[PDB]
């Protein structure tokens, strides 16, 4: 499918304000898929929306107090049923990798794309995220060819920080309906 301006023309768009420019207004070359799900282990509720633009209510769940002196974001989300939420152009830089290092570079908001599914590490995703994610990244590497050769998971660009997306993350599944 199509990139409308740096959008998916296909996802609901919910411009957050979390976001700056790419140093150098770098073009991304790496994908980097993460999970996610609020309160953990729960799945439908508004709260990813809110954590990503700003506004979450710190008293919500007892979990929440914690990430609302959190400042995070990411470009897209995929939920459950396969829905798409945008909350960041691609062309800009989202907040989702943190202190993380891939191929000797760090800052990898820097050069990368941060897409994730809702779901947990030992949770299987479902058949609607697969072919989701897949087309959206085969959107990404239309406009990025460099994306193809440069997939991977916040687990492996954070080690010993992150977990996510977790042994759950079927990469043979994925890479199959990627660059078809
Ligand atoms: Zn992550």
């Amino acid at each position: 499918m199509l990139l409308d301006e740096g959008w998916l023309a296909e996802a609901r768009r919910v411009p957050s304000p979390h976001y700056d420019c790419r140093p150098d207004d770098e073009n991304p070359s790496l994908l980097v898929v993460h999970n996610i799900s609020l309160p953990p282990g729960e799945f439908g509720g508004p709260w990813i929306d809110a954590l990503f633009t700003g506004t979450i209510d710190p008293n919500a769940h007892p979990y929440f107090a914690g990430i609302a002196h959190l400042r995070v974001s990411a470009h897209c989300l995929i939920r459950r049923d396969g829905e798409i939420v945008q909350y960041v152009p691609f062309d800009k830089r989202a907040w989702h990798a943190g202190v993380s290092s891939y191929q000797g570079r760090e800052r990898c908001n820097d050069f990368s794309i941060g897409i994730e599914l809702e779901g947990t590490d030992t949770l299987a995703y479902t058949d609607a995220q697969y072919q989701q994610l897949a087309a959206v990244t085969n959107a990404l590497i239309t406009r990025y060819p460099a994306i193809a050769n440069n997939m991977t998971g916040h687990c492996n660009i954070a080690p010993e920080r992150k977990t996510d997306p977790g042994p759950s993350f079927d990469w043979a599944r994925f890479r199959a309906l990627v660059t078809p």
